[PDB]
C-alpha cells in the first residue's frame, strides 16, 4: 500500500514543529531509497497507523498534546448530582410478583438481544499467566467464563444468537484455541481484535521505542469495541439480501436490526453476576424507556469502581448522565470547601452516587444511531504514572486510553433517556485481585474480589436462588477454609451446579421446573449436586456427592428422579499449605490463585 515516496513525506511531516519526532531518525540517511530494512519497517509501522488510528500517527501525537495538557490541570465539574433516572432492582433471592414479572419480561427480551464481551485485558496482576476467560467460574465443574457466557447466550437466544468478543494481541490466539478445545459451535460469533497504540516516552509526546529499537505499543482500553463493531461486516446469503457476489459490505449492526434484534448488552470478562442482572435490566429499560442503562451497585467510598452521576463539565454545558471513574472522583472529593454541597457522606456508609459495574444495556436502534454519527469514536484520556511527586518524568511510557462506557456522553438529555439500575452488591462478583492484594484489602475492611471469593460467591448465588423457590437448604455461614496466611475464610458447600440445559435461563420459574416439589428434596450442607442435561428432581435425600446426567438436547424428554437416596464420602476442601514443596505437584496457577483445592473423593452418577 505505501510507496517509498509517501514514506519520505511522512518522515518529513513528523519532523515539523508540533510533532518533533526527529529522535526516531537519528543517524538515518537523507533519502528513503538509502534506508535499511528496519528503518523502512518503522516508517511502515507509522504509515499504517493512519489506517488503524484516526488521522494516523500525526493525529495521535496532536491528541497526546491536548490530553497531556488536560491531565496537568486539576479536574473540575460545574455540577455533580444524582442522575434523574434511577430505579431500584428487587432482590434476586425473593420470589416477589415484581421479581417474577421483571424476570419473565426480561427473559422474552433476551430472545432479541445482541451480546458483546470485552476480553482484551491481561490482568497478570492476578498471578494467572493465561487469559481471564479461561479462568473457571468454579472448580467443581471447571466451566470457563468463556463457556459460561456463550452457553447462557445460546440457551436464551438460541444457537444462532449474535455474539461479539473483543480480543487483543495478548488474548486473540488463546481465545480462538479455547473456543476450538471446548468444541463450542456459535454460527453468529464475531471475534474482533483491537489494535495496540503507540506510547509517549515523555510529556512532549515523543514516541517511545523498545529495547530492540521498535515502537512500543500498549492497549487503547475497552473503548475500541464501538469502532470495531462500526467497521465490522458480514456477508449476505440467508439474510434479507442474497446477492451472487461475495463483495458484501453489510455492516454487522444492519444484519442485527434487519433480523429483528432490539437490544445490545456489553459485559466484562470475569463477572458471573451479569446472567442475573441482565434480564431485570432489560425489563426496566422497556418499562422506563431507557436508551442506555448502567448496571449499578451501592458503592463504598474507596471502591475501584466508577460512579454514575449527572454531570456538567462547564457552566454552559447541558446535563449529561455519565460515569465518573474512581480516580477522578477521589480528586474531586479531596478538595477545599466553598464548592457545591453534594459531597457530605451518607448515614449508611455508601457513596452519594451509585457504583457502575460496567454491564451496559442499550436499546439497539438508539445505539446504532449514535454509533453511525460518531463512527464508534469515544472521547479519550491519558493517565501517565510519574516517577516522583514532582512529576516531569514517566516511570513507564504512557499511551492514550478510552472507556466503552464513555459512549454515554454522546447521548444528550434532549434526545435520549440514560439511567441506572441498582442491584445488590452480592450480584457483582468479579475476579480482579490476587490473594496478596486480597489480604491487604480485607485488612482495611474492603472487598477481596479474588478467585476464592468469586468461586464462593457463585456457590452461594445458586443456593440463594434455589432457596427463593422453596428448596430447604440448611447450612452454616461459618467458613470451611482459610486463605492468604489465614487473613480471611470462605465456605463452598453445599455445592449445587446446574448446566444451561437443566436450569435454562436461570430464572426462578426455570429453576422451579427442575424442583417442582422442592419440600421433598433434602441436600445436606456437606453435599455436592452436579446436574447436566434435561433433569427433573422431584424427591432426593443426598449425603455426599452426586452427578445426574440427562439428555444433552433441550427438546428431548426429561430424566425424572424420584425417591432417590444417595450416601457417600462426597467431597472436601483444604487449604494449600505454605510449605508447598512443588515436587510432583499437580497444583496449577488455577489452584494457587484461590488458595484451596477441592478433594473429589467420592461421586455417585445417575445416567439415562
Ligand atoms: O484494552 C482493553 C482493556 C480492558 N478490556 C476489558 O475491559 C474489562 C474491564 O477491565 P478491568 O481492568 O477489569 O476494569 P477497569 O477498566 O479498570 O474498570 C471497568 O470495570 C469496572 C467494574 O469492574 C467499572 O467500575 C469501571 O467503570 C470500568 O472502567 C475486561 O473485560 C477487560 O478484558 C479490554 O477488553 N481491552
Ligand atoms: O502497561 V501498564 O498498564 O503497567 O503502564
Ligand atoms: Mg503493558
Amino acid at each position: 500500500n505505501p510507496s517509498n515516496s509517501n514514506l519520505q513525506a511522512l518522515r518529513e511531516e513528523l519532523c515539523t514543529p508540533g510533532l518533533d519526532q526527529g529522535h526516531l531518525f537519528e543517524g538515518w540517511p537523507e533519502t528513503v531509497d538509502e534506508c535499511n530494512e528496519r528503518q523502512i519497517a518503522l516508517l511502515t509501522d507509522l504509515y499504517m497507523f493512519s489506517n488503524m488510528y484516526p488521522g494516523g500517527v500525526a493525529q495521535y501525537i496532536r491528541n497526546g498534546h491536548e490530553l497531556l495538557a488536560r491531565e496537568s490541570e486539576e479536574v473540575d465539574f460545574a455540577a455533580l448530582e444524582m442522575p434523574p433516572l434511577i430505579f431500584e432492582a428487587p432482590s434476586l433471592h425473593r420470589r416477589t410478583a415484581e421479581r417474577t414479572a421483571l424476570e419473565n419480561a426480561g427473559t422474552a427480551m433476551l430472545c432479541k438481544t445482541v451480546f458483546v464481551l470485552v476480553a482484551g485485558g491481561l490482568g497478570e496482576r492476578l498471578g494467572y499467566s493465561s487469559i481471564k476467560v479461561s479462568l473457571p467460574v468454579e472448580t467443581a465443574t471447571n466451566t470457563t467464563y468463556l463457556a459460561y457466557y456463550l452457553r447462557w447466550a445460546q440457551r436464551v437466544g438460541g444457537k444462532e444468537v449474535p455474539f461479539v468478543i473483543m480480543t487483543s494481541d495478548d488474548t486473540h490466539d488463546r481465545t480462538l484455541q479455547l473456543l476450538r478445545e471446548l468444541q463450542l459451535e456459535v454460527p453468529n460469533l464475531h471475534v474482533l481484535k483491537q489494535g495496540q497504540v503507540f506510547c509517549f516516552a515523555d510529556s512532549a509526546a515523543h514516541l517511545a521505542l523498545d529495547e530492540t529499537g521498535k515502537l512500543l505499543r500498549k492497549p487503547h482500553g475497552h473503548g475500541d469495541v464501538h469502532s470495531l463493531i462500526y467497521n465490522a461486516t458480514v456477508k449476505r446469503d440467508v439474510v434479507p439480501d442474497s446477492g451472487d457476489g461475495t463483495a458484501t459490505a453489510q455492516p454487522l449492526v444492519n444484519d442485527w436490526l434487519a433480523a429483528g434484534y432490539e437490544s445490545i448488552v456489553f459485559i466484562q470478562d470475569t463477572n458471573a453476576g451479569a446472567t442475573i442482572t441482565i434480564p431485570i435490566s432489560l425489563a426496566l429499560s422497556a418499562e422506563h424507556s431507557l436508551d442506555m442503562n448502567f448496571t449499578c451497585i451501592p458503592r463504598v467510598p474507596k471502591e475501584p469502581i466508577g460512579l454514575l452521576c449527572r454531570t456538567k463539565k462547564n457552566s454552559g454545558d447541558p446535563w449529561l448522565v455519565a460515569n465518573v471513574e474512581y480516580n477522578v472522583f477521589a480528586e474531586v472529593s479531596r478538595a477545599l470547601n466553598k464548592d457545591g454541597g453534594d459531597e457530605v457522606s451518607d448515614p449508611t456508609g455508601f457513596s452519594p452516587f451509585p457504583g457502575s459495574v460496567n454491564t451496559l444495556v442499550f436499546k439497539l436502534s438508539s445505539y446504532v444511531d449514535r454509533l453511525r454519527e460518531s463512527h464508534g469514536i469515544v472521547p479519550e484520556f491519558i493517565n501517565p504514572k510519574y516517577s516522583d511527586e514532582t512529576r516531569r518524568s514517566f516511570k513507564k511510557p504512557a499511551r492514550i486510553e478510552s472507556l466503552m462506557q464513555d459512549i454515554a456522553l454522546l447521548f444528550s438529555e434532549d434526545d435520549y433517556r440514560v439511567g441506572g439500575t441498582v442491584f445488590e452488591r452480592f450480584s457483582y462478583q468479579p475476579v480482579k485481585n490476587s490473594l496478596e492484594e486480597a489480604a491487604g484489602l480485607v485488612a482495611q475492611g474492603n472487598g477481596a474480589y479474588c478467585a476464592a471469593t468469586g468461586e464462593a460467591a457463585f456457590y452461594e448465588l445458586q443456593r440463594r436462588r434455589l432457596k427463593a423457590i422453596g428448596l430447604p437448604l440448611f447450612y452454616s455461614s461459618q467458613p470451611e477454609v482459610t486463605v492468604a496466611k489465614d487473613a480471611f475464610g470462605v465456605r463452598l458447600f453445599p455445592i449445587i451446579v446446574l448446566d444451561t440445559v437443566c436450569a435454562s435461563s436461570g430464572s426462578l420459574d426455570d429453576l422451579a421446573r427442575v424442583f417442582p416439589t422442592p419440600e421433598k428434596v433434602h441436600i445436606d450442607q456437606h453435599s455436592t449436586l452436579i446436574v447436566e442435561g434435561r433433569v427433573i428432581i422431584e424427591s432426593l435425600e443426598l449425603y455426599g456427592a452426586l452427578t445426574i446426567r440427562g439428555p444433552t438436547d433441550s427438546m428431548a424428554l426429561p430424566h425424572v428422579v424420584r425417591n432417590a437416596v444417595v450416601r457417600n464420602a462426597g467431597w472436601s476442601v483444604h487449604a494449600i499449605l505454605s510449605l508447598c514443596a512443588g515436587r510432583d505437584s499437580r497444583l496449577s496457577e488455577v489452584d494457587r490463585i484461590r488458595g484451596f483445592v477441592l478433594k473429589k473423593t467420592a461421586m455417585a452418577v445417575m445416567d439415562c
